[PDB]
């Protein structure tokens, strides 16, 4: 089933710093992942360009944020390029970020973490509002995985025979500190990205589930 | 993978008898599959006073619907008892069923279709609206499985490797007839309700999806 791999070192210690801030503007972490989704659906609009049934796997071109209040968790989905086996492992954790430590002195210097998202390492804010992630994620070109971190000193990687089937794209998980589950609500979840995402191109779809009057 | 089944004789015959019916009354088929799911979630209730730990699996006590628009498909939940692989196929087709041929021999006589419930052959009407179902099920006894049907003789149960973890439970999809899609939507699926399952001890959950304004 299930390898497990080693975060590069700074990698691990801007995780750590992230994770452990008091920070008073945490809401930036969906700034961020809605705009990883858009740039995933860029991505692979623009691959299709001159291969058109690289859309066929997953037509619709969509980001669809997921409550889930009795599991104090939130998904942000989205139908973009997906990643590979290989591109998990690469790409989140094994591999020095260019980044990371110049964000690091950067905040140490006086710098707001709203800043992490210039220096291209915005993926790890989330950890400002969760201690678990799982990031679910299809590719075209592999089967369905899942990348689980806990900001610890390395992440896994596992065949998924556990979720729904995306599709195409990634579903990003996160298991919400309980000091954060203001971001289960619709309100809140709403007013975040009328501040922060006013100008993405693609639908965002919020799912919510009411018991029937 | 993957094993068939044989509907035993007069199962296929019912079946292509609703399947088949310009029958004026369809919604009925809400009723019963939530009838279902309070008959599920009594079970669960019930072996549990007995057996508090029956219920751990899953807490929560619910029924949620969950139209998929996107996909033609419209799925019913329950946190139930849910059925074991042996209980499918038992169940759910090979056996011959008490009701079957008196229900067909008084709807040649003209009762009406709503009546199903009461000959115990209540979940064929789901065919009223759907030409494929699958039941995909976890019972705290069994690993999770799907039941597929087409209407045909047959069905298929398969290991599920391919659908979200039910903690415990039972969804029935049903992929809708295109000319059945009113039951997509919001306020048609809470009219049924409105009018057909007043008297229900559990929460009914409907999740809906809207694009962010
Ligand atoms: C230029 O693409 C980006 C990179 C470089 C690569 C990891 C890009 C990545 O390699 C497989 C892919 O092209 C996809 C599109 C990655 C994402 C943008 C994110 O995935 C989502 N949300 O589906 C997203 O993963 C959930 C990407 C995470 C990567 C990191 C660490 C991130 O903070 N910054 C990056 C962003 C925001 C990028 O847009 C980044 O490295
Ligand atoms: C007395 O239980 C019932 C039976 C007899 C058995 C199949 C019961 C079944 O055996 C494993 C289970 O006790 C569960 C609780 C079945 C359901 C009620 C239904 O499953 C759902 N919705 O979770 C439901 O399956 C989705 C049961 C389908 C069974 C048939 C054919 C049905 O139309 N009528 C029955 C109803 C409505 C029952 O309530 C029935 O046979």
């Amino acid at each position: 089933a299930s390898e497990t791999f080693e975060f590069q070192a700074e990698i691990t210690q801007l995780m750590s710093l992230i994770i452990n801030t008091v920070y008073s503007n945490k809401e930036i972490f969906l700034r961020e992942l809605i705009s990883n989704a858009s740039d995933a659906l860029d991505k692979i609009r623009y691959k299709s360009l001159s291969d058109p049934k690289q859309l066929e796997t997953e037509p619709d071109l969509f980001i669809r944020i997921t409550p889930k209040p009795e599991q104090k968790v939130l998904e942000i989905r989205d139908s973009g390029i997906g990643m590979t086996k290989a591109e998990l492992i690469n790409n989140l954790g094994t591999i020095a970020k260019s980044g990371t430590k110049a964000f690091m002195e950067a905040l140490s210097a006086g710098a707001d973490v709203s800043m992490i998202g210039q220096f291209g390492v915005g993926f790890y804010s989330l950890f400002l509002v969760a201690d678990r992630v799982q990031v679910i994620s299809k590719s075209n070109d592999d089967e369905q995985y899942i990348w689980e971190s806990n900001a610890g000193g390395s992440f896994t990687v596992t065949l998924d025979e556990v979720n729904e089937r995306i599709g195409r794209g990634t579903i990003l998980r996160l298991f919400l500190k309980d000091d954060q589950l203001e971001y289960l609500e619709e309100k809140r979840i709403k007013e975040v990205i009328k501040r922060h995402s006013e100008f993405v191109a693609y639908p965002i779809q919020l799912v919510v589930t009411k018991e029937v009057e």
